[PDB]
């Protein structure tokens, strides 16, 4: 029998223009998505190849907006901070109220999602989310995801638009690694883990939405697991975690983030 393990959330809105104050309709889709996602309960589960049907996963993690602040008063579980910021990067400049942006929940108690506008990686490139992995602290616990790649209505857009980049990004929460092993452009495009036993070895991310076989590092003839969320392909071709990726998920459960359990 599944432990049902409930994450309280607070989603803090960063908004310079009124169109970035997402609307309560847009941030409760996203709840609903992560609460399909991580139950197996999205009917897209049906896209899986049917040689990996016994792999798919029900992570049992169910999430809500929060329902008492840090100090056990009633609220909304959902901030909304104006700023004069136009972008926000990885360097985490979204995560204090110094640099513009909103400071984080206790992340003992909460999961906190941050969402604004524009992120940037440290290169320049426009991104859609990033994450913090366990063990780092706790001011910058959480994840990031720009609003257009947020919920299922609203100001989100195609092909980012059924809220699979918050899926994504709370998987690295819950310490699960891309599913290509993140090479660095100088090294073997076969040569590093993602940790996980039954998700195939593979070259690099893949994206949009390949045809499946999508062979690589001669994990012929099934090829590339790349309807894995933790690939990069858009929102409707990512549709499952494997059980290997739960096991990752209740250690982190069990160790780091023992805290959410009850
Ligand atoms: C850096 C790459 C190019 C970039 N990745 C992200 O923004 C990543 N943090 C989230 C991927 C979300 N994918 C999805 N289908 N919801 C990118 O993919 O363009
Ligand atoms: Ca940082
Ligand atoms: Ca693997
Ligand atoms: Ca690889
Ligand atoms: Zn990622």
């Amino acid at each position: 029998r599944m432990e049902i393990v409930k994450i309280p959330v607070v989603v803090h809105v960063v908004w310079n223009e009124e169109e970035e104050n997402i609307s309560d309709a847009q941030i409760q889709s996203q709840i609903d998505i992560l609460n399909k996602d991580f139950r197996k309960l999205n009917s897209d589960v049906s896209q899986v190849p049917s040689v990996w049907s016994n792999l798919i996963a029900d992570l049992g993690i169910e999430f809500f907006l929060a329902t008492k602040d840090p100090n056990g008063n009633q609220t909304t579980g959902i901030t909304r901070t104006q700023t004069s910021v136009t972008f926000f990067t990885t360097s985490d400049e979204v995560k204090f109220a110094s640099s513009g942006g909103e400071d984080a929940w206790p992340a003992d108690r909460y999961l906190n999602i941050w969402v604004c506008h524009v992120l940037k990686s440290e290169i320049g490139q426009d991104i859609l989310g990033y994450a913090q992995f366990p063990g780092g602290p706790a001011e910058t616990d959480g994840v990031v995801i720009v609003d257009a790649a947020f919920g299922t209505t609203g100001t989100a857009l195609p092909p980012f638009d059924k809220g699979r980049t918050a899926t994504h990004e709370i998987g690295h929460w819950l310490n699960l690694y891309h599913i290509w092993g993140d090479e660095l452009r100088f090294e073997d495009p076969c040569s590093r883990s993602d940790e996980v036993d039954d998700t195939p070895n593979q070259a690099d991310p893949n994206f949009g939405c390949p045809s499946y076989p999508h062979v690589s590092c001669s994990n012929g003839p099934n090829g590339d697991m790349f309807m894995n969320y933790l690939d990069y392909v858009d929102d409707k071709c990512m549709v499952m975690f494997t059980q290997g990726q739960a096991t990752r998920v209740n250690a982190c459960l069990d160790g780091p983030r023992s805290s959410f359990l009850a």
